[PDB]
């Protein structure tokens, strides 16, 4: 596949939210899924094309295993590649710091040469401050199951069918 999908995880949501990212593009054959926990920051190098999932946790902070790889990030050849985001929170419990994870990731990787595609507009959600929110869109996908669960799948389906265009397909 020529797309691979890279999330972290504390309680299992960015996992579930992996999962149907990859089975909306057309499933394994489409999109590679891994867990960063059983990544090297070299396995990154492969793919033209990346999705990164990462929830935010202590109010800002990323996930452990994203965090763990974090400093790993410079030794990757991001020239050239597009990335596309995607991460979980709860902008009612940490309303000044929504997806922050998503926002720091996001810096890192664009200053290393990438290119962000896949930006998501900020309708629909209520929360005071964001490192993710870029002329007033987000970088990337922002679910949040705490507070709308009902609002996930269609917020991923159409994310999707925005991103295929951008992934050549
Ligand atoms: C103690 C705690 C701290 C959290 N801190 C943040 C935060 O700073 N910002 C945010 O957007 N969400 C925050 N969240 C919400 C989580 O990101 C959210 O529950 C998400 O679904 C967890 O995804 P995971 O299962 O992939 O780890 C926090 C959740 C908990 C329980």
């Amino acid at each position: 596949a020529k797309i691979g999908l890279f999330y972290g995880t504390q309680t299992g949501v960015t996992q579930t939210i992996a999962e149907s990212i990859q089975q909306e593009f057309g499933g394994e054959s489409i999109v590679d899924l891994n867990d960063i926990a059983n990544a090297d920051a070299s396995d990154l190098n492969a793919y033209d094309y990346l999705i990164i999932g990462c929830p935010t946790w202590n109010v800002g902070e990323l996930q452990s295993d994203w965090e763990g790889i974090y400093d790993d990030l410079d030794s990757v050849n991001f020239q050239g590649k597009k990335v596309a985001y995607f991460g979980a929170g709860d902008q009612v419990g940490y309303s000044d710091n929504f997806q922050d994870a998503m926002g720091i990731l996001e810096e890192k990787i664009s200053s290393l040469g990438s290119q962000t595609v896949g930006y998501w507009p900020i309708e629909g959600y209520d929360f005071n401050e964001s490192k993710a929110v870029r002329n007033n869109q987000f970088v990337g996908l922002a679910i949040d199951e705490d507070n709308q669960p009902d609002l996930t799948k269609n917020r991923i389906k159409t994310w999707v069918s925005q991103l295929k265009s951008e992934f050549g397909l």
